[PDB]
């Protein structure tokens, strides 16, 4: 029967990168990805390119009915470029490689031609302060909608959108497991924004985020394959960012690899696990190209939305 | 502060009129009126004309990104015309206007140049059998998001949109309460459908209707003038559709002004009410324009979505 989507398999997704030229090194590529992450250039010619593809296009076509609305208000054209910035959202769980994702895609779509302004913003910094999530209770649901202030973020994106000349944003530390005090991220009116976080596509009884969006990603893997590779990076960042002694998770540095998996497995069902099913999936059937990834890390799969 | 809204007065939203021709009768407006409703000519050409226009600008905009898409899927071209269905959503409460609302506009729109076919579907034929919700216990929750068969609705729409030559909804029967046994409103792919319902707007963990809206619109109207509507044009029924010895009400048909006050009052708190308290008003935010109605049916004012 009809189906608002098509499913692609690599070989299919690969052919439509037409002659979109590769501008990515191996070493900035590298620079981009994180820990346990497998994605190589490979990926970023037969995935990434046909999607940086994809998003030109529709940029354009965005555009134009934007321009639809201000021709019917009676109103002029402000200067081009200026053109009404193109939102994209990045969502999946955690340790499913979307901030990598999100990463690669803001490189690809930096380096075309035009040269468009394409800033990167994840929801982290719209988290409460620690000392804000103790107040309502929140310090172990960090994560889910409840822990983020969504007033400050629709706030943001909104200003970007309708035009504004700069916007901040606060800073979260992930070595200090809290916002940064006086931190601030500005963007100024770029061309294209990308909204990574846990539920950027979530949806409600306000109007959000994710009816701001022109595109839409959701980086997708079975949910088992994802707590492996959680409790897998949760393990080697031991010698990584644990091995900071400024580390607000030090202590977990000097755990044995079954402490630490023992640790991480119960971090998994408590927190990341429940919100994952509770409000994480239920925004997948929404995204405009949802990007399915084997027990490996491969992108071997795409969902995407035709209508 | 920005806001992805711009409101207006008749005023201003009437000089967006621009050129646009007015191809209804005072005779042909009144078959498309409800009982109540106070809708004139006056009101169709400061009101339903710009919105018309507006509607037309973004019919053809809506078509280029579409197009996007099937540039970048290496795709042709599709008949002309045979573009892609432009789907609009009425929404709002049990009556506040919104069905009339909703004719005007397929009128409007089927007397465009070109000829567009305009096909209209309301909800009511996706209501459950009332076997079926006696079965389920909804036999009092009918407008509820629960008592409509959303699978069937949801296919309905996206067949038509996604190119179906025909699709089949159900039918409703007003007089007799229920669900037209073999009755079916064939759509044959329309140019522009217009899809009428207390919780069209709805959003949820899967792709709904909402998701296929190109446009849509919320007649809105302040909770005690409609519940005054609705009581009154209750009583007035007792006259015109309870009188009717077949219908599924005609007991109502012998209430007193004062019994039909007490009637009518109790189905709006118990069922109508509470539906759009919870259903119909949360949705509200999403509609690409809201018509508000003052105490007197007049349509005053407009909150359009530029975001
Ligand atoms: C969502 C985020 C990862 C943001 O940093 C948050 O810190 C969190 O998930 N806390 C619980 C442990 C998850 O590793
Ligand atoms: C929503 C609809 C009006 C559809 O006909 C439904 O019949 C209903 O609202 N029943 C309760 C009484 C409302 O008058
Ligand atoms: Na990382
Ligand atoms: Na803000
Ligand atoms: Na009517
Ligand atoms: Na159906």
């Amino acid at each position: 029967e009809p189906s608002p989507y098509v499913e692609f398999d690599r070989r299919q997704w690969r052919a439509l990168r037409m002659s979109t030229p590769l501008a990515l090194t191996e070493e900035e590529l590298v620079g981009l990805r994180g820990l346990g992450e497998q994605i190589d250039l490979l990926e970023v010619e037969e995935v990434y390119l046909p999607l940086a593809r994809l998003i030109h296009l529709q940029v354009a076509a965005r555009q134009r009915l934007f321009a639809a609305t201000a021709e019917f208000l009676g109103e002029p054209q402000q200067n081009p470029d200026r053109p009404v910035p193109f939102i994209i959202g990045v969502a999946g769980s955690v340790a499913v490689g979307k901030s990598t994702t999100a990463r690669v895609l803001q490189a690809l779509l930096a380096r075309w031609d035009h040269h468009p302004r394409v800033d990167l913003v994840t929801t982290d910094g719209f988290l409460y302060p620690n000392a804000e999530l103790q107040r309502r209770n929140l310090m172990h649901r960090k994560g889910f909608p409840e822990s983020y202030n969504r007033r400050a973020l629709m706030r943001f994106v909104t200003s970007v959108k309708s035009g504004s000349d700069y916007a901040c944003a606060p800073v979260y530390s992930h070595l200090h497991y809290d916002i940064i005090p006086g931190a601030e991220q500005v963007v100024r009116h770029p061309d294209i924004l990308i909204l990574e976080g846990l539920n950027v596509l979530q949806t409600g009884p306000t109007l959000m985020v994710s009816d701001l969006f022109d595109f839409s990603l959701y980086v997708d893997a079975r949910i088992e394959d994802i707590e492996q590779w959680y409790v897998s990076r949760f393990l080697a960042m031991r010698t990584t960012a644990f091995a900071d002694p400024e580390s607000h998770f030090h202590h977990y540095a000097a755990f044995s690899d079954s402490q630490a998996v023992v640790a991480a497995r119960e971090i998994w069902r408590t927190i990341n696990r429940p919100n994952l099913v509770e409000n994480i999936l239920p925004t997948r059937p929404r995204a405009t190209l949802v990007l399915r990834k084997d027990a490996d890390h491969s992108i071997n799969r795409l969902r995407l939305r035709k209508l």
